[PDB]
């Protein structure tokens, strides 16, 4: 019911349903992203470490805009004589997100079976029977098979090959939307960004890294080919305005504007950027926060190592729970972004100093 | 009472009160280093990320001389209700040094104002009482104003804004110096080295890097446009003397002469070159220790993973404490730690092999 | 730029930046009480004990106005054999308030050395990694010296002779003031008291004692000789307005209005008194709040028990932070309470029942 046609529900479904590790059997992500993106500009090419690289003409700097597209999943690694799977987990999980419903297994491409990973079996002890978090060591995953013949004659096979099952669903139908967060409300907004887009006053590059969440230099690679003398980013990071907890955290997000990052761990943004877009917004009447971190690691910092020594901003679009399970956001954040990075890009031509 | 006129009061008091994060607001410090450094060499640049350049020109190899200018800092990232800060640290500090007095708010270049930050309140429990150092979350800072409104009143933002509001006093008038050491002692060094240096045996290039104590590779930026075939540096981390400990940190620091890195958590020096500058501190009489850590992160291993693979030595200027609140050094070390890179510059051109 | 000359900020310098333990050889803050207060009053005296005695003559009963002049300092009990000093405390400091700038060591009048106090080593264990609190032992202090002999030849000796080395700054240039309150808020209320007391409706006997933090009843061996028949006090101990606490420590201090003591853990003022103060703030349009405290000892304590048996009622200034470090101050407080006791003194001829 696009009452304000602001986010299309349908486009956010082809993104975010698609499996989030690419170049492995999973990889139609990458057939998904060019075949949107590339209606709207000029040439379109593909690197060898599965980034994806859209170079829109103009006449103007090199200007570089970052996404992530390697949403978190998990990865089997051997066999138990049950049929049933152990797994090891990609950077930045926790484990407490196990499971309430359908682990979705890959085996390849328009193939997938349901799986489930509720339960490690906690130890034997008493201070332990209240400890009911799980064991490092890391769970376990069902896929009902009885042996491990059985489940290779599915088409498992050591490798990873898992994901989260999310879907998308409308929260707040008055405003909020449950999973469309993570690893694809950035490209979103890099897409809505290319419709919206018709005067090139800046030679701009788009791309949607991969390996991100693991080795965070997987962006990097991109980068000299493509990005000299400017830089931009679209990740986030975020502990978001969860009840019982002080006001320190609240400012994050309070389901207002979107947000700006000044600092995190790995970067810390050339500052006269930060300044010109908090003038930016207040031209154009855009809201906008003012967000910093102390963890987490981001694109932008893997831009600024390049050999020129980058300048960069990054805009974040906030609203996250942790990052596993659900991830809602707010569809008013999410436009009021695209509406920022869009006059920022054309408006750039005078920030050059 | 420059008795022996080997270190200049006058001079470290303009580099060492100024801001130590530069770019934001702060940048102060910029033009200091460049409002020196610029009459004594051919010529001077600023690159995009805040770094400085000064390359004198000669008949050599391209040697680099890395000291860093990113003094530790605090980051205000909300205000609670009642006109009271609370924070977010640089990396490296350490929150046991919350206060004694006057941290310093630097809201623009020349607009200064005096706060507090002593006490995050201990939760209420008999072991804690007793566990007097302070919650992780972090320490608040109060400035006096009573409300959030009056806070943006005076110019307080979101954004990095806060030091630490040192100032440089003589202890020990035999010899010592208060606060003069950390990401502003090296640099003191380069500029006497500048003056000191004549006849430009080899074609050398000071850089003052930015963002060292986070994201280290900020120095390497500069690099790739600089570096080639060789590379110094000049950062410290120590533990230093402190009474009570066993022998094995003594060698650190006694108050004698200058150190040199033969290992770090980062990088591990080129031997050739620690055996060189052994035998030189011997052959003209300079004293010298050899110093290792088991942590920190120095310029230095940036500079090892430029494209050319370069070997590099590396410098350190005594006698720190914990980097902080005080930084104590020795007159001695620093002045000597001058000759001896004056000299291996010079030499660097039978070094070559 | 005293906008409304309520409270002089040239007075306040001369007192808080002089020594506070007096008849040592840092005796100076003796002469500069007497020096500003004789001019306004009638006799002056010096009792053995470091104890000064100002008396006003007047028709009336006899009021005993008592702050301390004690702030709070560190002591050395030995040298070490590297030339860096160990300490010990004086009574109420907490050792988490170590350093982050600048300990002064008074040698002699008008001589004085830095030093700098930051790290007794925590011990060599896994929990105690976390417990960055300081050992009870104490902590140690350096002052750059090499060795014993050395140390002996700048002046230092065994002695109390350290103390914390305050500057008096002007945050909330509305309004604030940061290290005027301990041991030197109350002394500027009764050289202001002076300065606006002309007719003596009762005679007053203004003392400045000594020992209050340690071994409070040195103030009591200034009132046999002044007290009786009536008594009075201005000191301070507060936890206040500290932001993540509860209300029940908010009222304590809001910024507004002065404060007068019911109870603490030594005194019990006869309230009378206090309910005649409270209707005497309303009459005059005074603020005032109503504090109490768990703990605490004060001069008021050691009034209560001379040989009359007298009637004692306490003023506070509010808004202490954690008394060693930062003391922060409301200009509003201390010139209302001036005003306060100003009209009390004169009205107390009415008070006798
Ligand atoms: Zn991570
Ligand atoms: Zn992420
Ligand atoms: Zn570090
Ligand atoms: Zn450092
Ligand atoms: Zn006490
Ligand atoms: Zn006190």
């Amino acid at each position: 019911m696009e009452v304000r046609n602001m986010v299309d529900y349908e486009l956010l479904k082809k993104v975010v349903e698609a499996p989030g590790v690419s170049g492995y059997e999973f990889l139609g992500i990458r057939d998904v992203v060019i075949e949107e993106i590339k209606d709207y500009v000029d040439e379109v090419k593909v690197d060898k470490l599965g980034n994806v690289i859209a170079h829109k003409k103009g006449e103007g700097p090199k200007v570089m805009i970052a996404a992530h597209m390697d949403q978190i999943g998990l990865m089997v690694t051997h066999i138990e004589k049950n049929g049933f799977l152990r797994v090891a987990p990609i950077g930045g999980v926790d484990p407490k997100t196990l499971i309430a419903q359908r682990f979705k297994v890959w085996i390849d491409k328009g193939k997938f079976i349901y799986g489930v990973g509720a339960s490690v079996p906690p130890h034997i002890q008493k201070p332990e029977d209240r400890k009911k978090a799980p064991d490092w060591d890391q769970i376990f995953i069902d896929i009902g098979a009885e042996s491990k013949e059985e489940a290779e004659d599915m088409g498992v096979k050591i490798g990873t090959v898992i994901t989260w099952d999310g879907r998308l669903e409308r929260l707040g139908k008055h405003r909020f939307v449950s999973i469309a967060f993570d690893d694809r409300i950035a490209v979103y907004t890099i897409l809505e960004v290319a419709k919206q887009l018709k005067d090139a006053k800046a030679d701009v590059y788009f791309v949607a890294t991969v390996q991100e969440e693991v080795g965070l230099r997987g962006a990097r690679t991109s980068a000299f080919g493509i990005e000299p003398d400017y830089g931009f980013a679209i990740d986030v990071t975020i502990a978001a305005d969860i009840p019982g907890t002080p006001e320190h955290k609240q400012v994050t997000h309070l389901g207002k504007g979107t947000a700006i990052k000044i600092m995190d761990r790995s970067v810390i943004c050339h500052p006269t950027i930060v300044r010109w877009l908090e003038e930016l917004a207040k031209k154009h009447e855009i809201p906008y926060q003012l967000e910093i971190l102390l963890g987490g690691g981001t694109d932008a910092g893997a831009i600024h190592l390049t050999k020129a020594g980058v300048p960069t901003g990054a805009l974040s679009v906030p609203a996250r729970y942790i990052h596993s399970n659900t991830e809602v956001v707010d569809e008013r954040d999410v436009d009021a972004t695209v509406e920022l990075m869009t006059k920022a890009l054309e408006n750039i031509h005078e920030l050059k100093i």
